């Protein structure tokens, strides 16, 4: 298959980014929900490198207010050494979640393999805190910071985090859908100059201006490699509920397959993490199949499902 | 009253282009529902042509997997003439159907009177599909390519269709809305060249460029007659729910209403159908309700009916 | 605090500008969701100035079909002094309503202290209509015919209201979010020449060439002190169900977001209306709630709650 629909899927089952339970069921959820079986219909070479152990840190104490320090630095460093095997092996890995915190490990590991790539991060947050600049201590909103190169010196030493080296320049990230940003977080955006797309500018631009700019923004120059980090609590919870930390007037179903159809388009498309599916946080049985239906619609996009359609380089009128 | 607010309606009560029952009470549920009143009340001249008997054909055995085509044949080849008879009559064609086949004869009907007919075609599917790229076998997903010019040669001896003829090249038609097509449809669609504005071009333009676009496509030589093709199912199922083929990530109500508003402007809508509304397919009463209520609303931007305000010719501070 | 953060709140609980019972309730509802302490946690200068006390007029002839004139008349008589002595005061008025025939007296009470000012008018509705045009006879529908210039001579003789005078021109108000306007209204609208932005041009340009516009038209000349008019059902009745008169295919949350974020930007916000919350008409406990928070993120939004986010100006990275 073309190299835009050559999949090596990661089951990430992991929780301890954040306090809720049920985020490690993600990977099981969107699986069951047949993603492999209709990747494979749209003429996707799929390869699924199942769901990665995670075996238990029983001694796990805080840093600071840090909640789980180990536990969250082991897993995204298993995580990065299954990406590079993923990328090393011609394959767009695509990250299973579990907690957004897992972005470290998926980035990092990305970026051994493709050290030029750049980010799009699709959230309502911009997990940028830092382990001092965090006031909840829940990893899942930190892993922006340990990736930045201009964060050096700003991250404090962190059990579980000294494999961990800054891959990632505050220009070759890209924030979409952001309506819930914390003060620290602000002020670090503002500093370094990191471009953004909150809801206020898809607002005032149009997804299609959006995508356009943000398109131009990081490929430009030369085209690159492209890893888009979904936080599914970006889209409004009338598409995703069954997400850990949602916020309205999120970002539709449309701009959702809009922001997917265009990186498609591009066929840079190197990364993906489809982050924060809770199953367990559904409030009916219903609201946790409409989140992982619309997590599965959103992923289709992202390996060439196209709303206009799609057909074959055959001739359909004559069999 | 005004030309653009003259009606000729029809009844349609038609469900054998598609397997789910109820789109044949569509004509009722839109009437008892005050369409006819409300028309009227926006200084409306409209004359009711009632509803057509579609009469039973018991042996109507299937064309290879093409289901019902004697049936769906008839009932447009009678709807063509009753468009036709509304047309020489100066008055807009109000088709209320009923299921989407019965575009073929809507489009033939009203192609007999004005050719040079331009076709705005508002729905989630491209409906373009040949009685031999059909996967379904469903007649309400293949009306255009029975009225494609481009399409002669393509489309099989199907019987109850031996009285159509091609009325409309690939170039007068526009899609908006789309969102569900058929690999098929897609390759039909590219290879002739059809303009359309996908649910991906809509996000990407806005429904104000959509517009802009459409009209200036199909106007931009000289003025013509529009006929606007309305499938329920082009708006988001959030807004009409009680429809036989819903697809998620629609149009919204606003949307449609802008897109209807934008070609009363014009005042050269000449054929109207409103499509693939089912009340037998609402989760609650309160979702046929809401259905019926969005394309009832849908109808009346069509002849008049503006968000900003309307009024009388009349001073209304003295 | 900043002058677009100093703050002076008014309650005016007040209904019989219309027939449902309840938006009295309005100003007891919004406190109560912590609307004043939510300012405050947002560096704004908050003082308030209570609940204006509206006595009974139990002999209240209707003037023609125009119900309850006296009682609608003093209201907003007692609305004006009340907002003239907070604008005096250098703070922005924030009128906690109530039906919308209390713009009557907030406009000209802002407008006693700053006539230069100009009126953006949010709503589904014109609330245009005269005494003699209406067909309701409900003056919430009516305020803006009592405040214009060009309808001098065409307002009647109406008892309570002697003590008005026009204040603003047909040419210092904007419109936004209309979709159910009257005939007379339509008439008047369009004889005047007002600047409008109905549904129609919401869809059409974007809100945020809709604000573009907006912004234009007022201050284009010269920066002048800006009215914000809100009346809630001109969201759509799924952000703001618990109102009056709610019209389908509304401004979404979004959108009244983007007109309050653009409008706190300039710096010249000096007085506004949260107007036509009902608690009454909530179908479930959830229904009032929903419309309640909307109501109040919108108001957070006048007074510089950003989507972006927000910071204090410290050095978050070097405390
Ligand atoms: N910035 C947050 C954090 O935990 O740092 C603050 C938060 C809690 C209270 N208000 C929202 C959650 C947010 C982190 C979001 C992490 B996510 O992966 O979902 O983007
Ligand atoms: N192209 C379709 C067909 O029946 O040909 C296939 C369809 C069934 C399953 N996938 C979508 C329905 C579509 C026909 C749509 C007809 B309608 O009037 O609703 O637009
Ligand atoms: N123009 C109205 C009026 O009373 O003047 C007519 C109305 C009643 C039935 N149809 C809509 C209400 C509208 C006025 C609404 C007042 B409001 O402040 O909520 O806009
Ligand atoms: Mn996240
Ligand atoms: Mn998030
Ligand atoms: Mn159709
Ligand atoms: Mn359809
Ligand atoms: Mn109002
Ligand atoms: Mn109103």
């Amino acid at each position: 298959s073309a190299k835009s629909r050559t999949i090596g899927i990661i089951g990430a089952p992991f929780s301890k980014g954040q306090p809720r339970g049920g985020v490690e069921e993600g990977p099981t959820v969107l699986r069951k929900a047949g993603l492999l079986e209709k990747l494979k219909e749209q003429e996707c070479d799929v390869k699924d490198y199942g769901d990665l152990p995670f075996a238990d840190i029983p001694n796990d104490s805080p840093f600071q207010i840090v909640k789980n320090p180990r536990s969250v630095g082991k897993a995204s460093e298993q995580l990065a050494g299954k990406v590079a095997e993923v990328k090393k092996n011609g394959r767009i890995s695509l990250v299973l979640g579990g907690d957004h915190s897992l972005a470290i490990g998926s980035i990092s590991g990305h970026a051994r393999v493709h050290p030029d790539l750049g980010v799009i991060w699709v959230d309502a947050h911009t997990d940028i805190n830092t382990p001092l600049t965090t006031t909840s201590g829940n990893l899942h909103g930190q892993p922006v910071s340990f990736l930045l190169k201009e964060l050096k010196g700003k991250i404090p030493d962190v059990p579980g985090f000294s494999w961990v080296t800054p891959c990632i320049s505050a220009k070759d990230i890209v924030y979409i859908g952001l309506r819930d940003v914390d003060p620290g977080e602000h002020y670090i955006l503002k500093t370094l100059g990191i471009k953004y797309f909150s809801m206020t500018e898809v607002d005032r631009l149009g997804i299609g201006k959006v995508m356009e700019e943000t398109l131009s923004y990081l490929l430009g120059r030369k085209k690159r490699p492209i890893h888009l980090s979904f936080d599914v609590d970006g889209l409004d919870p009338s598409f995703t509920p069954a997400t850990g930390t949602p916020v309205v007037g999120g970002l539709t179903y449309r701009e959702g397959l809009y922001i997917t159809e265009e990186i498609y388009k591009t066929g840079l498309l190197s990364g993906l993490d489809i982050m924060e599916v809770n199953p367990s946080l559904g409030k009916t049985p219903e609201e946790v199949t409409r989140t992982v239906n619309t997590a599965v619609a959103i992923t289709l996009a992202c390996f060439g499902l196209a709303r206009e359609g799609n057909h074959k380089p055959i001739d359909y009128l004559n069999p």
